């Protein structure tokens, strides 16, 4: 239905625009919708886009405002001192600033619903908050409202929260429009979603994107589908995949590459308040940090990820235990049975559960899905679900039976509580995935598994060699296969770091010459070089010209297929910031053929230096465009946890970058 007010092309240049006479006497009833299309590519630190206020002496705290911050945060205030109400609702990382050098038109829809007593904010087609209150306050029923303002809030006659930006369209309605109606408002988004809340994964959150271009032209993506908010393991996390057959324009409904079922796939709104935001699913098994590669010989797609048994993450993983027993140079998965104090069992060939104390097989076998069988019969456990109904996190049996898995909390036989690496493969380029297999230990019986570097593995162009980077304390540990991922060996490369999250990604500069770029603890991205297809590695150097935080962020990297300025080119994707995970860039490097040094010549700013940018994935699309799927928020910040739909995809051309 019709707007009660519609206006457009307002410039906000640190000077508010009064629209009181046009708008105020049109406001009626207690439910309102505001639709606003606006740009702000050089915002002030904190600025209001729209205000309704009592501008009179003594009523400073009687106003409604829609505001934003230069962090990309959006929100509203709804205040009335006489009613003793001061509502503030917001969500960080909700905005775009610029795309390809041009200011992005954001589409904001705020719904104020008196019947449901609920305030709801959408930006660019994404619901960023929905808040129900006991005492509802209609936005134009604030005591003494006498001003409607764009680009500030009028308090006691003065301009507060002055904005820099533009409002190209603003409309208001004397109605709380439905979610359906909202879905019909046209958008001008510079991005698309591949994985999103409410899709087939039923995870409300995602982290750790990957992208890889397959030989058929299909582009494949993997990701952590994270259920218990955005926390790393321990949690419930599955690995999901989606592909595009039209150069990234459209993407398939996701399927799982790796999943556990000890806990239900629940789409949950994780609390963001300071008291509860660190609530963590503590009894679920999970997968985390995936990586993809394609094998020329078999044609298979290979996907690796870390695996965590129930309640396990990096923080509490048994270090100094691989979880395997070594026997005659062969490694067998250890198991502990209900009631025992030690691990007295192993998993041998054909999944036979073997008793180590009495050196004989049992009537138990482990199938191909790491599920427990007794006499060929499937054992089961009861599934858990989570809720916050009690006012805090509970994990409780839900009445459903699922196959009993050795990675589960309720299992008869349980693996060592430490981290593993698993592998799965697809024979149809991402349409389905095999049951996962555990990789063996590479650094000994009594060393925990290395940590997979999320992103792409490396398929050497002139041989059948496949390489996956991993890391542990003191080194990068490259996993190398020459037989389609059937057998792996390691190649250790010392780095001058203890306890670094040394997430590494590789590019082949030329045949047999690999440069690996990796995260460090120094505030600088490091690199090392191999010239024998990964057998040996150079000492470590650093890139100047890009800054990271002390704790660092994953960097993604590819070798571009086409020459640029007549030179071989590498493209890096990373935040460029010493302060947080923000200031996303693609950095184009040109290779110097005389020494393989790289001149970082072009820096492309993905969005504003202050807008969030964290883990990232890049790939050269079949049409030579660049696809970027990235965390568009600060995934380190304790203030930006548990945000929906912030992993986003964009398409760029090389000319945009240069
Ligand atoms: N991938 C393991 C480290 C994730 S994070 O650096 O804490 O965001």
């Amino acid at each position: 239905i019709s707007p009660i007010f519609q206006g457009g092309s307002y410039q906000l240049n640190n000077k508010s625009i009064d629209i009181s006479s046009l708008l105020l006497d049109k406001l009626s009833g207690e439910s309102q919708t505001v639709v606003m299309k606006f740009k702000a590519d050089k915002p002030n630190s904190l600025q209001a886009l729209f205000g309704l206020s009592n501008s009179k002496a003594g009523f400073k705290n009687n106003y409604f405002s829609i505001f934003m911050r230069d962090s990309g945060e959006i929100g509203v205030e709804i205040r009335d001192a006489q009613k003793g109400i001061n509502y503030l609702f917001s969500r960080p990382a909700s905005l775009w600033g610029k795309h390809k050098g041009q200011a992005v038109e954001n589409t904001l829809v705020f719904v104020s619903d008196s019947k449901d007593k609920t305030y709801t904010m959408y930006v660019n087609g994404i619901e960023v908050f929905s808040e129900t209150v006991d005492t509802f306050l209609p936005i134009s029923n604030i005591n003494g409202i006498d001003k409607a303002t764009l680009g500030a809030v009028n308090r006691e006659g003065k301009e507060h929260y002055l904005a820099k930006g533009s409002i190209d369209e603003i409309s208001l309605f004397n109605k709380a429009i439905s979610d359906q109606e909202v879905s019909t408002i046209p958008l001008s988004n510079p991005f698309q979603l591949i994985f999103q809340s409410g899709d087939s994964t039923q995870a409300n959150y995602f982290r750790i994107p990957t992208l890889y271009t397959l030989s058929s032209g299909r582009v494949l993506s993997s990701i952590d589908a994270r259920y218990g908010g955005t926390h790393d393991s321990k949690s419930k996390i599955n690995i999901a995949t989606s592909y595009s057959d039209d150069n990234g324009k459209t993407w398939s409904e996701p399927i799982f590459a790796m999943k556990f079922n000890d806990y239900e796939e629940q789409l949950v709104y994780w609390p963001r308040d300071n008291k509860l935001k660190n609530s963590q699913i503590s009894g679920s098994a999970s997968f985390i940090d995936s990586s993809i590669v394609e094998d020329k010989k078999s044609g298979k797609t290979i996907l690796l990820a870390d695996v965590m048994p129930a309640g396990i993450g990096n923080n509490n993983a048994n270090k100094a235990d691989s979880g395997f027993k070594e026997i005659n140079g062969h490694y067998y998965l250890k198991l502990k049975k209900n009631g025992d104090n030690d691990f007295r069992y192993t998993v041998r060939e054909n999944g036979v559960v073997y008793n180590e104390t009495t050196n004989k097989p049992t009537n138990y076998t482990i199938n191909d899905k790491y599920e427990v069988l007794e006499g060929g019969k499937s054992l089961t456990v009861e599934q858990y679900s989570v809720d916050f109904d009690s006012g805090s996190l509970r994990e409780r049996h839900n009445g459903k039976q699922v196959p009993m898995n050795v990675f589960y909390k309720d299992s008869l036989f349980k693996v060592t509580p430490t981290n593993y690496i698993a592998m799965t493969t697809s024979q149809n380029r991402g349409e389905s995935w095999e049951q996962f297999k555990l990789l063996p230990p590479f650094l000994g019986e009594k060393h925990n598994g290395t940590y997979l570097c999320p992103g792409q593995g490396l398929a050497l162009k002139s041989s059948n060699r496949l390489i996956f980077a991993t890391y542990t304390s003191g080194e990068l540990t490259y996993l190398i296969s020459d037989d389609s991922g059937q057998t792996w060996k390691k190649s250790s490369a010392s780095i001058p770091f203890k306890n670094a999250t040394a997430e590494a990604q590789m590019v082949e500069l030329r045949d047999g010459v690999i440069r690996t770029f990796f995260r460090t603890t120094t505030g600088k991205i490091a690199y090392m070089t191999s010239r024998d297809s990964g057998e040996t590695w150079s000492k470590v150097s650093y890139i100047d010209g890009i800054q990271q935080t002390s704790y660092g962020t994953q960097v993604s990297a590819i070798k571009y297929s086409q020459l640029i300025d007549g030179k071989e080119a590498v493209i890096l994707s990373t935040p460029n910031s010493r302060s947080g995970r923000k200031g996303g860039q693609l950095v184009v490097g040109l290779v110097n053929k005389e020494d393989d040094s790289i001149d970082w010549k072009y820096h492309y700013d993905i969005d504003l230096p202050s807008y969030g940018y964290a883990y990232s994935a890049i790939t050269e699309l079949p049409n030579h465009h660049i696809g970027v799927l990235f965390e568009k928020y600060d995934s380190w910040s304790r203030n930006e946890l548990h945000l929906s739909n912030v992993v986003q995809y964009i398409d760029l051309e090389i000319n945009d970058l240069t």
